[PDB]
């Protein structure tokens, strides 16, 4: 991370200086806001944490609960989700506290032993090279804490307005500004029944399964009935079952159970299959029968419930009627994210993960449009992108409901999907057609940017290239240099740089607000195949050693080389970069690859951004 | 980390529940305390952070400054120091904020260019396999913050009493208790001149170079005059010198300069050699002349000073007159740690690192003696251990003041020393003679426990074996199993376990306080050469799957296997364990190896602890 850009600043650098552009939090919900987020769940808090980085935008997030939760229902944190946490700079903390899932063991009835289970299998939870982070388990409330702190420590000093239940949302397609009117009811005993009204430019319903925002704009969850029902109990118990600290799938004559080891090394979660006139004792009794001959002595039960939901999904995620928007469609004003527009069966294994990816998709778009850096039409891509991949995910898990090798295929694909790295957007306003995909085979257009190790040239530090992509709303341009680029500036990477800084028609010059840092909209990172010791910084374009901030201090983290010390760690090899041609990999603020273009196709680059950005 | 041992606990698990055994902090310094620490510098705060883990001990730390510092003079954090930070569970945070030192480049005058420098060399800062953590640079005040938070979040809820200057310390060798009387003068304007008195059992002077505690007990820094003088400036400047983000040693016709890249990617520290009627401007001017033809445009200077000190050291670190203590010597009551008893020349490169190792050495000893778990004689080893290695360090850096390969030898050894991993205690009350060193060649008796990767059997998680050693005052017993131990319990590791739990004469039974967790004094960790998948937990002694806490929850982190997935990562190979015999590696609470014993030499194990522990 970088700090002290404008002078020494004491204390933890992750606490940002309060921005004057942002009015202090008030007891009463403001009358007018840019964005009103409804619901402090994974989705709501994810969006709020993203918008909190832009103090020029007025964001208000409401939640009907009277305060932060301390113990939540979701606990699975996918690899891709961890990558996003890294973007919010708190993945590190999650890794130290969460319970990693390295293996998953399977238990079935012992063939020779009557009514007793035995271990039948074991698989590595995350296939090699799938992600730089592992799949982990951590109490949902803790993820909330991190987002709540990020929000609080942001320049926005953003915090939620609790004990507020959104009663209704209306859009005045005739209003000149703040067309959305939200009616809220205060739920705390001290204000019980009090009605609040908020004028918003955009409203985001992240209010869960029984979302009022969804029903307010007439959308509806379409799907099937609750396939199964699960008894879920978090327990502090003593057992001799040897795989208790692993993620375990148990099938037995007396029922099926799923074991999820919890953070701390002691707590354990049990998913007991069923199908409320059902108790903990019954669940425990069932788990005991299943675990037999292994003994389960439950000492304490911090939490337990009943997880039962069908897979449903809205046809659209916003208030725009057209199934497929076009340049003449009304613009969206209200969006739905998370369970409010799509719920997945427990067996799907998505948990809260996929839900947060909706918010990460919408986040930067809202900010760009509000800042008038992008045409409002951009907002249409939120629904077309997130609705489609959700439906495709459901279609897949619809058949996962079970050749022997066709199953190992289903099993493998399911892993990539639960890890959250299977999302692949189809060609669109933002996504290219992949005609130059061979330039960087390892960076599939439309999928998340698969990070790989590189070596920073300024100080020889080993780093994950994809970690340059932080949740700061910036587009990234990873320019992998052709073999001779460093030696021949007439073309290649250096020529691209020359174009990006000096050609008035370049997207960098056209769309970067006057007076802002040269990398405030487009974060360019250059990667040369040459050993870091062979890259002379002093001979590189200023665009690659950009001054910034009030003191013109130099950013020395824009230039990289491959890891040439350790065998098989060269990113040019790992990601299939065309060595002779090089490659420009354009990445969205949500870490998704938009394009893989030839370094020399400057016109294509300009044209791309001209299609949705505003000069 | 492990938590929820006695029930679900919300919030950050690193915040410990307040212990009732510890009285709340008071505005006025308590009248009587177990330990009085003088000075909130690296040493003082390190000791306080260690003692804060024992709420049954009354610890008071005073500092004359009126509050925590925000910008300190020291900034180099050695590998070994990082290992200790890992023991205090905040090494992670330091790694994310600090500026890593991967390479060190050397610059000298260009032979063909008049009065201009050119790069002459480059070396990897930390030789391969020296430590699992790198050498890093971070503002001293931040290390203080971490210690201050650890202290605050401990069961002790420990915080410093500021604006107190210790005027005098006296020992009443006739007192029945609290033989040490400390006289303090309040320095804050509101209490200016007020005299405070404290009765303490032990006093630790961590009050720096001009320490009053040292002079109070008649000790004195013996050494040579200030070899050199250095102008030190932390600056926010713009330069085109290409190696500014590296640690750089520059020798030129116009002077010598040392570049230390600071946390944040922008701040930089410059050590300008000299030898106060000297200004920043002069330093800057000198640095510019040195950096020529490279330009240095200083924009801001958060801090600057003049580092000038000779290498001096006390003959003893406590108030006991005998040069070498024996069973009939008076017991120590006052100890000196850090610069108060030993200062190293800037070129030595020790910074504040070695200083904190004194406190980490004394910490657990004081606690054990106060808890009557160890004979007070143990306290003698503090001085004999820390004084000797400090002097030996000085003797070495005395000659480092410069065959060509004899220099590369001096250069290499100097690196291990600056990394803080060269400390090697000679045989003593605590340190063995190494007659069975071949059992575990990679764990040199008397040196720090060189961690290596292993695989936890309960959940297959990759971990650093040495990270089992936390700053919790516990001795560790790393039992590396013989090849057939798992298959033949009659002897080997399993037999050792049988002895440790069932033989009344075992150190574990003899010295673990009645009613405490079976691993509260001796932290046993077993390592089998077999693949983790081959270790059946359910068939292991209870000592290896120990119940603990109020609920008898099982600790599943006592059993390990090697990393057999990745080539050349098997700890039995990496650390030279005798495969046929196995090995017992006994480690002190400060992470230093005390013994390497045969698994079967139970008598030797007992005898060792009987020599200083109290039943
Ligand atoms: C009983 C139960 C048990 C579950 N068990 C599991 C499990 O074991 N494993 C698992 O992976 N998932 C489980 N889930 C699902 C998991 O909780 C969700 O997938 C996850 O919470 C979805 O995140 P989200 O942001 O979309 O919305 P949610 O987490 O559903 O949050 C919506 C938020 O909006 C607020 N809100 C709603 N309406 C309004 C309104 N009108 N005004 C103001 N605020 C409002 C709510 O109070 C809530 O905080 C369970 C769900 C339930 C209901
Ligand atoms: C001007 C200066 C510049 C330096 N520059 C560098 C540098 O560039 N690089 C580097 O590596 N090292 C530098 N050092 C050395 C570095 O600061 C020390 O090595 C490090 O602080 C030693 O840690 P310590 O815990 O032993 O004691 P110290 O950090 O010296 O702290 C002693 C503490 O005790 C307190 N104290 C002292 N006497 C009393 C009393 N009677 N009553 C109450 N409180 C008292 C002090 O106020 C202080 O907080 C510098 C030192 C000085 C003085
Ligand atoms: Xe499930
Ligand atoms: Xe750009
Ligand atoms: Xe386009
Ligand atoms: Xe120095
Ligand atoms: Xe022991
Ligand atoms: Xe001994």
């Amino acid at each position: 991370m970088q700090f002290h850009l404008n002078g020494f600043r004491p204390g933890n650098p992750l606490i940002a200086p309060a921005s004057p552009l942002a009015p202090a939090h008030t007891e009463a919900v403001p009358s007018q806001v840019d964005v009103l987020i409804v619901g402090c769940g994974p989705a709501g808090l994810t969006l709020a944490a993203q918008l909190a980085a832009f103090p020029d935008i007025r964001t208000c997030i409401v939640e009907q609960k009277e305060g932060p939760m301390e113990l939540g229902q979701a606990d699975g944190i996918a690899c891709r989700t961890m990558e996003m946490f890294e973007a919010f700079e708190f993945a590190d903390s999650i890794l130290k506290e969460a319970c990693w899932i390295n293996d998953v063991t399977f238990w079935k009835p012992d063939p020779g032993q009557p009514g007793r289970i035995a271990r039948h299998g074991r698989v590595q939870d995350t296939e090699d090279g799938l992600s730089e982070f592992p799949h982990v388990i951590l109490n949902q409330a803790r993820v909330h804490d991190h987002y709540l702190e990020r929000m609080r420590n942001s320049p926005s000093r953003l915090e939620p307005h609790y004990a507020r239940r959104v009663l209704d949302v209306k859009v005045d397609h005739g209003a000149a500004d703040y067309p959305v009117t939200v009616t809220l009811e205060r739920c705390d005993a001290a204000h019980a029944g009090q009605i609040e009204t908020v004028q918003a430019r955009y409203v985001v319903g992240c209010d869960g399964a029984r979302s009022n925002v969804r029903r307010a704009i007439g959308r509806q969850l379409v799907g099937d009935s609750a396939n199964q029902a699960w008894g879920v109990m978090d327990v502090l118990a003593v057992t001799d079952f040897p795989d208790v600290r692993y993620k375990v799938a148990i099938q037995s004559e007396q029922g099926n159970v799923l074991i999820i080891p919890r953070e701390g090394g002691h707590l354990v979660r049990f998913y007991v299959e069923m199908d409320r006139n059902i108790t903990v004792e019954q669940l425990i009794a069932t788990a005991q029968r299943v675990l037999h001959p292994y003994k389960l002595e439950v000492k304490n039960v911090p939490w337990w419930s009943v997880y039962e939901i069908g897979q449903r999904i809205c046809a659209k995620y916003d208030d725009v009627v057209d199934a497929v928007a076009t340049p003449d469609s009304p613009l969206p004003r209200v969006f739905i994210a998370g369970d409010a527009c799509h719920t997945h069966s427990p067996k799907a294994g998505q948990g809260m993960n996929f839900s947060m990816q909706d918010s990460f998709n919408l986040g930067w778009k809202l900010a760009a449009v509000l800042r008038k850096q992008c045409a409002p039409e951009l907002l249409h891509t939120y629904s077309s992108e997130r609705q489609v991949v959700a439906q495709q995910l459901i279609d897949f898990d619809r058949e996962w409901a079970k050749d022997p090798k066709e199953f190992q295929k289903y099993f493998e694909q399911h892993g990539r999907f639960t890890a959250g790295v299977g999302t692949h957007y189809a060609p669109s306003l933002l996504t290219g057609q992949a005609k130059h995909q061979a330039l960087a085979s390892g960076f599939t257009v439309g999928m998340r940017f698969h990070s790989a190790p590189v070596v920073r040239v300024c100080d020889a530090k080993p780093v994950q290239l994809g970690h340059c992509g932080k949740a700061d709303g910036r587009w990234r341009l990873y320019a992998f240099a052709a073999q001779n680029d460093l030696a021949q500036p007439e073309s290649g990477l250096l020529a691209l740089c020359r174009f990006l800084e000096g050609d008035a028609a370049s997207p960098l010059r056209r769309f970067t607000p006057a007076g802002q840092d040269i990398d405030s909209i487009f974060d360019l990172r250059a990667v040369f195949p040459q050993a870091y010791t062979e890259v002379a910084l002093e001979t590189l374009p200023a665009l690659l050693l950009p001054p910034k901030g009030q003191l013109g201090m130099i950013d020395y983290e824009k230039v990289f080389s491959p890891d040439l010390k350790n065998a098989g760690q060269d990113i040019f090899e790992l990601r299939g970069i065309d060595r002779q041609q090089g490659a420009l990999v354009v990445v969205r603020p949500d870490q998704y690859v938009a394009q893989v273009l030839p370094l020399g196709d400057h016109a294509a680059l300009s044209a791309y951004f001209e299609s949705f950005m505003r000069a």
